[PDB]
Formats: structure tokens, sequence, C-alpha cells
């Protein structure tokens, strides 16, 4: 499978480090950023947050060699990208500036078989949950989402809910990990004056579709869920904390037997159960999209519940990535 | 009035700065801490959070000096050998975090004070209160009292407002909690809360909190209505509480704004705060409000259930709510 | 004195801070930002670091009201178009960080009388620091330069230094706080590897030209001064670290001396001494250019000493860039 | 060998863990702390710094289990520590309190072989650098020092720059990671005001002996070094900036040269030599002594030089004690 990754930043970047560590039939192929390929191979092999990677690794004549050669390109506009000629399967769209299928089509007009977005698409993309819907996807399905960190952390858990007790309503707040579109200092973000307040200095309140996303995935979620965010002082780890009222009585314990139950069979490798005394740094490298708290969970009683969940926003969501491209892919 | 402070820490230093900000009558007498008074006003004067405070002020010959103000240093880690009796104290402070039994703090009326408020909730037959919410429950047979938490100052007069307007059938609340003193800054042993130890500007740190239902305490009609839990996170200072309200009464969310906004002009007047802004937590440094609604940032699923966040300054409202509460026992008692 | 702020971040908004809190002659008639004002007006009033400020200010008729100031928002990218003429600007305030002298003269083609760089400039720029070198200004000099924070910081120390010991050599650190250049998250930095890494995982080397350039406005220190900074998880406040070789013989003692000496005398108001127990948290919204820390310095000898100065890189320098523009229109 | 970690924090857990990592013959029997053995077995494995350890670790029957290792749990006054029970060979003391002499002497009195401080010690006790003069380790040393992370750090450059070119004088700053000892919010430290004032809100000037420890293991330099320390916000990894004026001329890549050829063959698995554009985090996990940052460092002439070198002051330091105690099991 050929793919390229458009935008080689922390998404970018993590994605060839997640194809890297497993045993896979995709050949990463070219790589397209803003920078030259020296200083991307240096951000591919020191990560402040997943420490150093591939030492071997060396840049030479706009190639990332590895033993594996991946091209680097610097290319502004998508028209110019050479996707024909590099025989292109999938495009990893990992800029965070091409959501629009308008954007994004230029990719497949240039000559790609197909765009994966690696964040929530405007318009209606598909949009896939690996363990949640991921079954729905078409092969006509030439340009996809697979939602984003938070949806991916959200979906399984809520999936466990309804399947198992059924889902009223549900409030959902992440305390979500700084990201790359945060300020270090005060400064303008104009889509969201709030994120450009420091963000080492600050909780930082945000707004996120991530739990109306879930509705995408879960049909019957469609408009049960909404939420919010705040970021908060962390370079990498965030938890989903969600108030939910369910359909029939049960107890804590029940959830908890229900969660671990999905993870021992139908979501494997995608939901983790915990009831350890963990905190964030817990979960630097940790793949899953979910990982149930058993012990920070609390209950107001027999159908009023909040449910802690932890997700590695950047390795947890690669991962995913991976697997989806793994997963819609011929050969 | 006649107060001692007893643990002259974030909580205890912001108290005196507070005093000293309103010129208040009271009379700080005395000061307790685990070490000398020289290292005790360094501390008062400089805050990392709060900035400088009393330029002028010195230490000389064991006490603290501050204009007409003269406070004793005392730096006695037993209660039962602290000086009460010969001080004459009206009111210890009782802000160590070490001392949270009904009997562990009456420890100090053995030694002479004639009432205890402990800056922190309570176990055992201690009245709780929370200014605007219930401190008019206050009687002079209650010879110790709490404060409650911070936290709880800030759910409480929110709550308070639902109640009110629209009635509450449920809610669950969040805090998103600065880091504090029981924290360490590197992974630490932490007795009590194994997660509390781990290092505070590394980690979001889930913690129990009891103020869901002190709230149930301070407002008979939510006991067992509300629960809770704390994410402490990388901030030196400043907490935002989130709460998810299921309310008796279909509503919008414009109307519990307005609901919000005129409690802050009338009865929560100096206790609750309304904004539209677009704030982040720094923006409450020094802020004195229990509860500031952050009008932008709540969210509503339906006409009944409402995600609603209200910031505070858990260092300085608290503290100016300390000096409320002992002003108010000083009127009435 | 009519100015305009061309460059609304850190510097640009604190400069027009300072200068309303100091209720200066200086009467600010536009701020030119790429950034719409509503959201320019936001950040001016709400700072992390530095607390709300001018809370009766608003956004309205394209402009920052306060009170009688009333200034007038731009968003032109273009140096030509700049309404210098019509708007009878005597200083443009250049703090963008983008604009070498000859893209900065461009300021005066559309009007402007002089222009004020908050940073150090390339080419034929003179560049001046708050009492060291700044009676060097001259009328004629119609484009000049601040310095750098660090350079603001660095030179007094050292032109007290030269002035009762000599100075041999010196090698300067700055232990620096993080800035707009840098990143919440690892990222690209082209011409700064190091500065891409994630600001406050990190303590990250840097290469500054603030050692050499104290040169400068000291003359007598060219080709004897070098250093290096590193970025540290702070969100302002900085500090210099000089290791210093002395022309003479003395004791810290002495050094402490002239220091204290000089900051109740020549360099009031400049440079101050201290012999608290400070941490860097103690000098947010300091106004002074460098702080002498006199517990924190050590002695090898009666010649070889390493010195510790505060500076708040960001309220400090803004005063600094206030006082150089009463300077200029005193004297102008 | 029988050992004992007397303080199971930073220092004690990961010295722990770097025995277990190299499947050690060192035999770790007992474990004193204050808390309970639960806790502590909790914190060893999991690491907010270092990550998960030990999966299959257990606390059971007042012992932590990993595999056949069983170690007793221990809560207790240095008088009554059953040493004598334990048959132990080396008390490995890591608490922080016991420094001077004579309050280590009395790990001996409870029937302890030997103490290994973690530590710059007071007193008579014989302090060590592996790569510097571990050889001169004596079997009569019952007390003996492995310094501190910072002199692990400055020492084996200090040496390369001494057995090269010479040093004359040398004044050394590290800029260092928050530790134990300091407070997450502004807090009392009687030994050490600033040092209480919160950890992650300042850079913090700190007092420091490890120049004049270096001294100690190379006496050819007692009395030409000295030095101070910053503390700044983050959880690992520290920086040695060491001001040198050398006895003979050189260049910069001179130098480079000598600590890369030094780094390859003398001080092989102490000294670690880099070119990379680096930051702190890049050091996390670390086990070098001391890693030579080629691309920050300055020069100002032929003499005169500004060096950088790196450490991780938790995992390289835990590293060289196992090193040390390995050391003193073939030679004892
Ligand atoms: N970081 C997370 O936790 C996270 C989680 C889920 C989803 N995502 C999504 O992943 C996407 C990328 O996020 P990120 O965290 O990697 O951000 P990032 O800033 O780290 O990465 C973006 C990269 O793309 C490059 N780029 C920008 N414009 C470009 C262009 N025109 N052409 C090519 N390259 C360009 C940037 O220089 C940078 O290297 C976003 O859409 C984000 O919403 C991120
Ligand atoms: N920081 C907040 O946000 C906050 C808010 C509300 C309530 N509180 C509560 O107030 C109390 C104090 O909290 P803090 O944050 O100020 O803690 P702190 O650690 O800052 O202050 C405690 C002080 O008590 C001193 N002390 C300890 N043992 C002592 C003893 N035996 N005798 C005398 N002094 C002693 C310590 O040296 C320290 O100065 C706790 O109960 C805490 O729960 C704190
Ligand atoms: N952290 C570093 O970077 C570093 C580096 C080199 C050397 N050191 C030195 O190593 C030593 C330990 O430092 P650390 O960082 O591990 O500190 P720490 O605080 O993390 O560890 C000390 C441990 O000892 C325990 N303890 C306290 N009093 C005790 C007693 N009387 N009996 C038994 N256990 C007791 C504490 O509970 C704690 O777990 C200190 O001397 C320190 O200077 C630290």
């Amino acid at each position: 499978m050929r793919i390229v990754i458009n935008g080689f930043g922390r998404i970018g970047r993590l994605v060839l480090r997640q194809i890297l560590k497993r045993n896979s039939p995709i050949e990463v192929v070219a790589i397209n950023d803003l920078v030259a390929g020296d200083l991307l191979t240096y951000l591919f092999k020191y990560d402040s947050t997943h420490g150093s990677f591939a030492p071997q690794a060396t840049f030479s004549d706009g190639c990332l060699v590895m033993g594996r050669k991946v091209h680097f390109l610097a290319e502004k506009d998508v028209q110019k990208l050479p996707w024909k000629d590099l025989d292109v399967d999938v495009v990893v769209e990992s800029t965070g500036l091409f959501v629009n299928r308008d954007d994004v089509a230029k990719h497949l007009d240039s000559g790609a078989k197909r765009v994966l977005i690696t964040a929530p698409a405007k318009g209606d993309v598909p949009t896939f949950v690996m363990g949640v819907n991921h079954q729905q996807f078409d092969p006509a399905d030439v340009i996809i989402s697979n939602a984003s960190c938070t949806t991916n952390c959200l979906a399984p858990l809520a999936k466990v809910l309804l399947d198992n007790f059924g889902i009223e309503e549900g409030l959902m707040t992440t305390v979500h990990a700084a990201t790359a579109t945060q300020s270090v200092v005060d400064g303008p973000s104009r889509k969201d004056w709030r994120g450009g307040r420091g963000a080492f200095q600050n909780i930082i309140p945000a707004s996120t579709g991530a739990a109306k996303a879930v509705g995408l995935c879960l049909p019957e979620l469609k408009g049960k869920l909404t939420g919010m965010a705040f970021r908060v002082p962390v370079a990498d780890v965030s938890v989903v904390d969600l108030t939910v009222k369910l359909s029939s009585a049960t107890t804590y314990e029940a959830i908890c037997e229900a969660v671990k139950h999905a993870a021992n069979t139908s979501m494997k490798n995608i939901m983790y159960y915990t009831e350890e005394a963990v905190v964030s740094s817990d979960f630097i490298g940790c793949e899953y999209s979910s990982v149930f708290d058993a012990q920070a969970g609390v209950a107001l009683n027999d159908r009023f519940f909040k449910l802690v969940a932890w997700y590695d926003n950047e390795i947890g969501y690669a991962t995913r990535i991976v697997d989806l491209l793994e997963y819609v892919q011929e050969n």
C-alpha cells in the first residue's frame, strides 16, 4: 500500500513512527511539508514527548533514509504534488488546513486514489472510529476521516454503554493536553480567542464537536450528546469525563464489568480497562483509543454516572490512523 | 476581635493579606508555623502568584511589624503547647491542613481559644458555612466552625441560584483544580491519595472531593442529589467548576445566564460574579469572588440538561471568604 | 509626540500599556497589525502575565477607545500604504519582529518623522540603551534601535564594571523566559531547530547577540564579550549570568558597592540593587532594565567573578521603549 | 553483594530500577522509607518521568516481589534498622537527611559493613566519581560518597580539559531540573529561602558545592573552580555551563576532538559527545554522566571558553551508583 503524508507535524510524524512500530504492508513513499527535509528528519528522530526514534535514520538529497527511502517534498499547493507519478494509494492529510471536501479532493485530481483526513471533516465526509463503525467503510469512499482523538476516546465507551444499558443523554468534558494550535505566550488566535492565551499559564475553555461527532459513528446517539473542553498545561495525554444518564438501572460495578468484557472481546486493542491509580503521564505512548479508569469514576444513583477514560491524544490517534489505513486499503 | 493564624501557608498568609487590604478591625495577635518569623515575613512579602505585598513590613524582635500592627511569631508544632489562654485568643484560624477531625481541632479550645475556624472541610459535628448561602445559620454556640473548601464555595452559590429558580433533580460536578501544597514537585509518596503524590506539573491527576456532598450540607434540599470529582492540573492557582445538572423545570441556557446575572446583582452580591468575556484561568488571579459564572463556556444539551462553568481563585477568593466569615462572627457573637 | 505602533504583540501591547500607566504626553494615534481590532483590544485588556488592564477600553468605531485616547486600528501589510503623512506621525514603533534598515526606511517614505525598532537591527541603524549611550541620539538619526531586552540588562552592569574596575573579558549566559517565537509542542523552526522543540518541556540552548551588541553601546568592550542563552519554561522574567575577568583586583563586596552606588545615582531608574532572596516571579512587572542580585553572585578570586542580574524581558524593555520615546521627543 | 536502600525516593527507586535493568548480581535485600510498601511499590512501577517498569512486580507479605527477588519493606530511626539480621554489605543512603559522617556511621553500628551516600558528604568521607577517581577506592573506606549529579557531570569534562590543556580557572553554572527539596507552591525552606518558592513558577538561584567537589576528586583543581545553580521548571535533566580559562591555547574544535576522543576511549560509558540540536528532554533516560553539546558552546578567544554538558540528574546518577556498587563488589 503506497501512502504519502501531507503535513509532517505531531500527527504526521507519529503516523510514520507507528507505521515503523508494526509489521505492515504500508509503504511511505513521500512526505510533504513547508520546511526542509533535514529539519523534518531531526523532528522525526527527536521527540520531547515520546523520546528518540530511528537512530540510524539520515537525510540525504531530499530523502529520509532508513536502511526504505522516503522522498521529502516542500510544495505549497496540491495541484503541484506528484501523486500520479508516485503511484499514491492514500494521502494522509495531516496539515490541519484542508478539511473541506473541495480542498482535499485536489489530492485526487493530482493522482491519489484516496484521502484520509486526520481530523474531523467539514461536510458529510464518511467518518470512522475503529471498533465502533469502521465496518461501515465502503471502497467507494475515496475521502474519509478518522474523526478526532477525543471522538476516538468517547465513541468506544459510548458504544459499550449503548449496547449494555442504553443512553438517554450525556454531556462530556475533555481535559485536554496543549496542542500545536496554541501559543507559548498570549497571542491572537482569530477563530478561538481563548486559544491564543499562554498555553502553559492557563486552563483554557474550548469548544469541541467530538461529542456530537459520536452521533456520526453511532447514529442512535445523534442529538443525545454534547460537550466542551479545557486545555491544560501538559504536553500530551487527555481524559474524557462523561456525565451520562443511562436508559436502564444499573450499578457502577456492572458498568466496569461491561467495559472489562468489551476490552477482552469486541473492543480488543481499542479499549483498555484499568483499576490502577493512574495519572496522565502513565499513558504516554499508550496505543489504546480509550482507557477506562475504574477507580476515578463516580455514581450518583442507578441511572446517573460520571465515567473517566484516558487517551494519548498523539499516539493513540496516530495508531488508529494506521489501523484505518490497513483496514480500508486493498492488498 | 483577637485572632491567631495557625499555619502561615498559602491560606494563612493570604488571609492576613486580605485582612490588611480592607483595613479590618480584626487584631492578628500571633502567627504560628514550623519556621521562624524572618522566613515567614519573607513569604508574606513576596508571593510568586499574587505579587509583592506590604513593602514596609519588617521582622523585628520576634514580631511582624506593619504600621500599628505588631504580630507575635510562634513556632510550636504541638497544639497542646500553644499559649492561647495567655494571649486571650477569640478565634484561631486553623490553616495547617493537619487538624481535620473535630476532636483534634478542639485541642485549640483546650489551650485557651474561645473559637476555631477551620479553613477546610471538617469531620464530625462541625457546622460548615458558605458566605451568601448559609452563613446566617451560625450560632454563638458553634465553637468550632468550617468555611468548607474552595470548591464548595464555588459550587454552593451556583447551586443555590439554580435551586431557587429552576429546582435541581441531580448534578454531577467536576473541578479542574490548580495544584496545591499537598502535591509534590516530582513523584513522591502521598499517604491518603497515591495519585496525589505524582509530579504536579507533569500530570493531570484525578482526585476525590467532598464538595458536592458538602453542598447538600449547606443546602439540605440537595442532600443525595449531587456528587463529583476533581482533576488536579499544572497551574499554580485558579480552578474551575464544571457542573452537569438536570433541572426540575424546563428552561433555556439564556434564562440560566439571566438568573445568575440577577443573583450576582442582588442576593449574591460580592459572592458570585457573571461574565461573558473570553476568560482563561489567569484572568482570575487575585479575583475575590467565590464563583465567577462563565456564560460563554457553558453548553446546553436540551431544555433541562446543562453543563455550567464557574471559576474561582482557590487561594484569594477563599481567603477573602475567611475574612468575611471572621467579621460576620465578630458581629454575631 | 504622535506615534504609531506597528505590530501589536507582547512588546507593542506592553508599550501601549506603559504609555498609559504613566499617562504620557506621547499621543498614540494608530496601531497596525494583521489581526482585527476586537481581538487586539481583547489581548490588550487581558494578559496572562501582567493581569488585566484598562477595563473601560472597548473596540468601537474601528478604534481602541480608552477615555479620551482613541487609537485607530490598521491592518495594512504594505509599508507604503501606511497613512503616516495624513496621521502626522512623529515616530513609528516598529515591533513586528520582521523588519534590515532598507525595509524600515519605507515608514519614513510614507510620512513618519522617525522610526524606533524594538529589536536589534542589521545595517546602518544606531543602537541605543537608556542609561548607557542614549545621549548619542541625534535628530538626524531617522531610524534607531533600542537593542534587546538582554542587552538592556547586560550593558548597564557592564558599564558600571568598566567604569570602576575595567573588563578584560566576559562570557554571558542568559536564562531566558519563553517567547512568542517558540512552540507549544515540537514543531519546525527554520533557523533555530532547538527553538521549535516544546517550550515548556525543555531547557533549550539558543544563540544570542546581546553580549557582542554591548560593544555597540560601549565600544570599549568590542571583542571582549560573547555569550549564549538557555530558554526555560517560565512565561516571563529572565536573568543574566555574567562570568567576567576584570582589569583590576577587587572584592565581591566592592562590586556590590559600585553597583549600589550607581543604582542610587547615574543608573537611577535603570539599574536596581537588591540583597533579598529573590526569584524570577518577584520581577513580574519590574520596570528596571537590570536588577543586581547581590546574594546570588560568586567570586573565584580577586579578578574573576560571576554576577547575576534579573530583568523582566517584557515590562522592563517596554518601559525603556517609552523612556527612549520621551527622550527623542524632548531632544527633537 | 547484599545492599539495602535507605530512602526510596527518586534516587533510591531509580537505583533499584537500574540494578534490575542490567540483571545485576547485586542483591537488594531491603528498602526503608517512611511509607507503606504498597505505595512504594506503586511509585517504583509508575514513574511520570521514566515511564512504567516491572509490571509483574507486586507487594506481598511486607515485601516487594519481583521474580526471585524478595525485598523486605521497612518503615523505621537508623538505630533499630536490622542490618545485622540482613547481613548487609552496603547501605545506599538516599534519604537526603544523613550527610555528616557520624550520623551515617549509625548504619555501621546497626550492622552494615559499608555505607554509600548518594550525596555530597560532610566530614572525612572519601568521594568518588566513576571515570575520574573511582580507582582510588580503598576497601578500608567504610563510608563513601558518590558526590552529586552535578559533580558527576562536571568532573569528567574537567578531567579531559585538565589532561589535554590545563585549567587556570573556571566558574560553572548548572541550570538544574526541579527536585524533591522544592515546593509546588510558595512554602518555607529554612536552609534555603529561595528554594521554597513555587518550583514551576520560578527560575530559582541556588548554591552548589559541585565545583569545589571537583577539587576533591582532582586535587590539581582544588581552589580553581566554583559555581552556582538555577533551578528551573523542568521535572528532570540538567545542564552544566562551564566558563573556563585554559592553560594552553587551543581551538573550540580541538576541545570537541579531545572530548570525542575521550568519549570513545578513557571516558567510554561515562562521557558522550554529540553535535545534534539537542534539548533537555532528549536526555531523559540517558545513562551517561556528562553529554558534551558541541554545537551549544562558544569561544571568546583561544584560551577562554563556555562549554555545555548535559546530564539526566536522576538516571545518569542512579546508573553511576550502580556502577560504583559493582566496582566496590569487585574490589572488596
Ligand atoms: N495533536 C493531537 O493531539 C491531535 C489529535 C487528533 C487529531 N489531530 C489533528 O491532526 C492534524 C494535525 O495536528 P498536529 O497536532 O499534527 O499539528 P501540527 O501543527 O503539529 O502539524 C501540522 C504540520 O503541517 C505542516 N503544514 C502546515 N501547512 C502546510 C501546508 N500547506 N502544506 C504542508 N504542510 C503544511 C506544519 O508545518 C506542521 O509540520 C490536525 O488537523 C489536528 O486537528 C491532532
Ligand atoms: N490552597 C488552596 O487552594 C486551599 C483552599 C481552601 C482551603 N485550603 C485548606 O487550607 C489549609 C491550608 O492549605 P494551604 O494551601 O495553605 O497549605 P500550606 O501548606 O500552604 O500551608 C500549611 C502551613 O501550615 C504549616 N504547618 C504545618 N504543620 C504545622 C504545625 N504543626 N503547626 C503549625 N504550622 C504548621 C506549614 O509549614 C505551612 O506553612 C488546608 O486545610 C487546605 O485544605 C486550601
Ligand atoms: N534528584 C536528583 O536529581 C538527585 C541527584 C543526585 C543526588 N541526589 C541526592 O540523593 C538523595 C535523595 O534525593 P531524592 O531526589 O531521591 O529525594 P526524594 O525526596 O525523592 O527521596 C528521599 C526519600 O527518603 C524518604 N525518607 C525521608 N526521611 C526518611 C527517613 N528518616 N528514613 C527513611 N526514609 C526516609 C522520603 O520519604 C523519600 O521517599 C539526596 O541526598 C539528594 O541530594 C538527588
